């Protein structure tokens, strides 16, 4: 059964609620982004209307084979009417095609559902600036002050410099990057660009990337592994055994692997600045864990919420424990008392 924080009161609408069978009274199903915890339950057999971005809709059609007649893509930053209710999709600064959704309820209530997001000051100059929001359904993934990590730009700078240095010192090194979902494409694309290589990958991953409207993509990716010195592999293979095994397959073209595991936050962020990060090494294989986040840091989330001044906040992440729920409620009250709304 569908939980309360996936329902939009005063509408026939749900958000990210595909794993509960037919939801009672739901006339339209919104999908914020193509990540499996959110799309869970969609397939070619789904026969209700799905509302989403253009990119999410390309993925629904080509990866899950949802039939075209039930896909309703909407443009961003554009007031649209859906079953009698005005909605707007805004860029969530998450993975490709990820949106936040503003709902203008018939009774005058305004609701913002962030989906998954990485709050940024640029959002303070979207269509959010124009009006009041009564209820915020907030991605609270990292809602605790211990969650600090660098900007995406700093992390990419570290990665490009690291890869460029290693391959310039050794022209026979291979760079490997781990993946398990869409998002974080900048990591592997930036590395390939500085090295003048295309990124090589499986047919299934190439297919996924072809759905994402990235400019000049035919120029950056390939299924021909032998022509590439940046390879993508599944995240589970990014360990000394899986990499030793991959190196065997490259037929004596390479004698070293430098690999990257983009993670979210890890506890080493408590102690170690991005500049100071070092790999785990065994023989001719080095592995860097880099904190490339597509969710708000605590400080980024706090700044967004204190700007927005919502009347009520409903968390959508870490909602399963009393300890988490209590912690999050205490922060929302601090924020409110500090800023005065
Ligand atoms: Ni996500």
């Amino acid at each position: 059964t569908c939980p309360f924080y996936k329902k939009i009161p005063g509408t026939g609408f749900t958000v990210d609620a595909f794993q509960y069978g037919v939801v009672e009274g739901c006339t339209a199903y919104f999908l914020t982004h193509f990540h499996s915890d959110h799309y869970a339950g969609l397939s070619k057999h789904f026969t209700f209307p799905v509302y989403c971005s253009e990119i999410t809709g390309n993925l629904l059609k080509n990866k899950l084979h949802v039939q075209e007649q039930y896909i309703h893509p909407l443009p961003l930053d554009t007031e649209c009417i859906v079953n009698g209710v005005k909605v707007v999709l805004l860029d969530a600064n998450h993975c490709p095609g990820a949106v936040m959704i503003l709902f203008y309820l018939p009774n005058g209530t305004v609701i913002l559902h962030t989906g998954d997001f990485r709050a940024d000051p640029s959002m303070e100059r979207s269509l959010l600036a124009d009006q009041k929001v009564h209820m915020l359904y907030l991605d609270t993934t990292y809602c605790s002050p211990e969650y600090t990590f660098p900007s995406q730009q700093e992390v990419i700078r570290f990665a490009i410099n690291t890869a460029f240095e290693a391959v310039t010192l050794n022209p026979h090194a291979l760079v490997v990057c781990g993946t398990y979902s869409i998002g974080k494409e900048k990591v592997f694309l930036a590395i390939a660009d500085v090295l003048g290589s295309k990124v090589g990958m499986s047919q299934e991953k190439y297919k996924t990337l072809q759905c994402l409207n990235i400019p000049e993509i035919n120029s950056l990716i390939t299924t021909d592994m032998c022509s590439s010195l940046v390879h993508l592999l599944p995240m589970m293979q990014i360990n000394f055994k899986g990499l030793q095994s991959h190196l065997k397959k490259c037929g004596g073209k390479y004698n070293q692997i430098l690999a990257f595991r983009p993670t979210g936050w890890t506890h080493s962020n408590k102690f170690t600045r991005i500049a100071d990060v070092i790999p785990q090494t065994k023989g001719n294989i080095s592995i860097y864990g880099i904190p490339y986040s597509e969710h708000s840091s605590y400080l980024e989330m706090k700044r967004f919420v204190q700007w927005l001044k919502p009347q009520k906040i409903i968390p959508t992440v870490n909602v399963g424990t009393w300890k988490s729920r209590s912690t999050m409620e205490k922060y929302f009250r601090e924020w409110k008392l500090e800023a005065g709304y």
